């Protein structure tokens, strides 16, 4: 997961229920039909360095998001992956100067 997005529109989706065999490559390889995967976020414990079974994914055009959302399901590696419309969120703010 990276921190840097200008596009006002949030083409990010929430992918959960992901199997213990599915990964970045797969996700995209399966989320490339709906449109174009620009970024692939994944939540996991560094120590482990592996996606438990959930995360998020960014597309090129908001459209993609909708396409996936509607389906709210996908067959990746013989598994049903849940997908929902994700929303933008960050913990950064502007500052006047060094304090």
């Amino acid at each position: 997961g990276s921190s840097g997005s200008s596009g006002s529109k949030s083409n990010k989706i929430f992918v959960g229920g992901i199997p213990h065999n599915c990964g970045e490559t797969e996700l995209r390889e399966y989320f490339k039909k709906f449109g174009v995967v620009t970024e692939v976020v994944m939540i996991y414990d560094a120590e482990k360095q592996r996606p438990r079974g959930f995360g998020f994914i960014t597309f090129e055009d908001e459209q993609s998001v909708d396409q996936a959302v509607n389906m709210h399901f996908h067959d990746i590696m013989g598994k049903k992956v849940e997908v929902k419309r994700a929303e933008p969120r960050d913990s950064k703010s502007s500052g006047p100067s060094s304090g």
